[PDB]
C-alpha cells in the first residue's frame, strides 16, 4: 500500500495537572495523518505528515491549538544481509524497545536493526535537530545539541524466554549560563534485561514475566541560580523493574509489577534518570492495547521513584480489550524531587507518600483499517477503533495542605483509516 490517510477525533480531560495550586483541559480535537510507502528492492522510503485542530492546547499523540507537522521521513536499505528483519534505517523515525522505558519516540536517527529468532542486535545514534512543526519555533532545552547513541544484544535462550543486554549514552554539548547572565550531562545506562513473552499478548504460556536491571553512571554539571554558578557531580544511580502476568485463560489476565529508580545522595549523585527517549508505554497488561506504566495521569519517571503495581485486563478475540490498574508511587529520599510526572507542584520536604492511582483503558477495534505489523503506526493503532483512556490521582501526604485531593486525565480517541 503506497498511501494511506489516519483520521483522529479527540476529547482531553484533565483536571488538575497541578492540585489547584497554581492558575486544566475539557476540548477536542481533530488529527490528521496522510502517509506515504515506497518499495524498490532493498531500498524504501516513507513519509508521514500531521495536521491537528483543536478547542485548545491537547494530546492527540503519545504551542498554538492548529499547527502542521511532519512526524516522519525516512529511507531504509535492507540488502546488507539477506535477513528480512534486518535493515538499516535513515532519517526521523520512530524509535521504539517493547518496555518503552528507553525508547519510544520520533527523533531523527541513523538506527540499525537486526531481528532473527534465536538472536536480535540493534545499534544507533539520534539527535534532535528541530520540532518540524509549524508552532514550535525552538527545541527543549534538554534536547539542544544533546547526542545519543545506543545499542543492545539479546538472545532467545529457551522457546518465549529472552535475555538481553541493552547500553545507552547521552552527552551534552551544549554550554551553560556563566554566574550574572538545568544541567549538562554526559551519561551511560547499562542495563540487562530478562523477558518471558512479557510484552506478547498472544502468549501460550500460563505465566509471564519481565525483569529489568540497570546501572546509570556518568556526570553531571547542575546550574545552580539568575545562574550563579554550577555544581558538578558523578552519578552512580540504579533503577530496577519486574512483574509477573498470570494468564488466566483466553480473555482473562492479571499481574503484579514492581519498579524503582534509586535517589538523593549529595547533590542528586545517587539520582536515577531515563534517557528522555522513553514513553513508558507498553503491553505490560498482555493486551493489543499499550499502557503508561506509571499511571496516564500520574505518567512518573522512574527517577526517585518507587512504585508497586496491581492489573486486570480482559479481550474478547480481536473486537475488544480492556484493563483496570492500581499504582502506589512512594519517594526513595524524601528531600529530592521525583522528577518528570503529569502532576506540576511542589512536595513538602520529608514525605514519602507520593499517591495511589486507578487506570481505566478500554478499547473497541473496528474491522475497517488493517495494517501490517511491520509499519510504525501499527503499535498505536492495527486498526480503525474507539479509545477511552483515564487515570484518577490521589495525591498522598508529600503534596499537603491546600492541594487537591484528586485530580483525573482521561482521552477518547476515534480513529477511522482511509
Ligand atoms: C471548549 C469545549 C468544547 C469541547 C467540550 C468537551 C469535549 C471534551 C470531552 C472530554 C473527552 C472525554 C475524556
Ligand atoms: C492479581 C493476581 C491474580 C492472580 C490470578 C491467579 C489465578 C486465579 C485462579 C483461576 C483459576
Ligand atoms: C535525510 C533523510 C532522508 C529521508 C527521505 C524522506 C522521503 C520521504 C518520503 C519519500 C516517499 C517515497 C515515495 C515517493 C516516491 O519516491 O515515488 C515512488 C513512486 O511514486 C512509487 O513507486
Ligand atoms: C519476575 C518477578 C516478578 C515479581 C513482580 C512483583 C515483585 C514485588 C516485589 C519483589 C521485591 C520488591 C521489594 C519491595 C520492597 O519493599 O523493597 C524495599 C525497597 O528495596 C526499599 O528501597
Ligand atoms: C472501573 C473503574 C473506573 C475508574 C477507573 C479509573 C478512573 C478513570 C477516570 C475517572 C473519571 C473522572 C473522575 C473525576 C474525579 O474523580 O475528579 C474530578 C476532578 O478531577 C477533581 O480535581
Ligand atoms: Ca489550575
Amino acid at each position: 500500500k503506497n498511501f494511506g490517510l489516519d483520521v483522529k477525533i479527540t476529547g482531553e480531560s484533565e483536571n488538575d495537572r497541578d492540585l489547584g495550586t497554581a492558575p486544566t483541559l475539557n476540548d477536542i480535537g481533530i488529527d490528521l495523518r496522510p502517509w506515504a510507502f515506497g518499495q524498490w528492492g532493498d531500498w524504501s522510503a516513507y513519509f508521514m505528515g500531521q495536521a491537528v485542530a483543536a478547542t485548545d492546547t491537547i494530546e492527540t499523540d503519545t504551542p498554538d491549538k492548529s499547527y502542521l507537522a511532519a512526524r516522519e521521513f525516512w529511507v531504509d536499505y535492507a540488502g546488507l544481509t539477506a535477513y528480512p528483519g534486518e535493515h538499516l534505517r535513515f532519517g526521523r523515525q520512530r524509535l521504539r524497545e517493547d518496555s518503552g522505558q528507553w525508547q519510544d519516540t520520533n527523533i531523527e536517527a541513523l538506527n540499525w536493526s537486526f531481528e532473527t529468532t534465536l538472536l536480535n542486535a540493534h545499534a544507533g545514534v539520534a539527535q534532535r535537530f528541530s520540532e518540524y512543526r509549524t508552532d514550535l519555533d525552538e527545541l527543549a532545552p534538554e534536547d539542544k545539541d544533546r547526542t545519543h547513541v545506543f545499542g543492545d544484544i539479546s538472545t532467545q535462550w529457551a522457546p518465549h524466554h529472552r535475555i538481553g543486554v541493552r547500553i545507552h549514552h547521552a552527552d551534552d554539548s551544549g554550554h551553560l549560563r556563566r554566574p550574572g547572565e538545568t544541567y549538562t550531562g554526559q551519561l551511560t545506562w547499562l542495563g540487562i534485561e530478562a523477558t518471558g513473552d512479557a510484552y506478547n499478548y498472544r502468549s501460550s504460556m500460563p505465566l509471564n514475566y519481565w525483569a529489568s536491571a540497570t546501572w546509570l553512571t556518568g556526570d553531571r554539571d547542575n546550574l545552580t541560580t539568575i545562574a550563579t554558578g554550577k555544581q558538578s557531580g558523578d552519578v552512580n544511580a540504579f533503577g530496577v523493574d519486574l512483574g509477573l502476568r498470570w494468564n488466566i485463560d483466553e480473555q482473562w489476565k492479571a499481574g503484579v509489577g514492581y519498579a524503582r529508580g534509586s535517589g538523593g545522595g549529595k547533590d542528586g549523585e545517587e539520582q536515577f534518570q531515563q534517557t528522555g527517549l522513553e514513553s513508558n508505554r507498553s503491553n505490560f497488561t498482555g493486551t493489543r492495547s499499550r499502557v503508561h506504566r506509571f499511571g496516564e495521569a500520574f505518567r512518573g519517571e522512574l527517577s526517585n521513584l518507587q512504585a508497586a503495581t496491581l492489573f486486570g485486563s480482559w479481550q474478547l478475540r480481536e473486537d475488544y480489550d480492556a484493563s483496570l490498574v492500581y499504582h502506589k508511587f512512594w519517594r526513595v529520599d524524601d528531600d529530592s524531587d521525583i522528577g518528570t510526572s503529569g502532576i506540576n507542584a511542589a512536595l513538602q520536604p520529608g514525605e514519602k507518600d507520593i499517591g495511589q492511582e486507578l487506570d481505566l483503558v478500554v478499547t473497541k477495534y473496528f474491522k475497517q483499517g488493517l495494517l501490517p505489523a511491520s509499519m510504525s503506526q501499527y503499535v498505536d493503532e492495527p486498526s480503525a477503533l474507539i479509545r477511552f483512556r483515564g487515570g484518577l490521582f490521589k495525591p498522598g501526604d508529600a503534596y499537603g495542605p491546600g492541594t487537591d485531593s484528586t485530580m483525573h486525565r482521561a482521552f477518547v480517541d476515534f480513529i477511522w483509516r482511509f
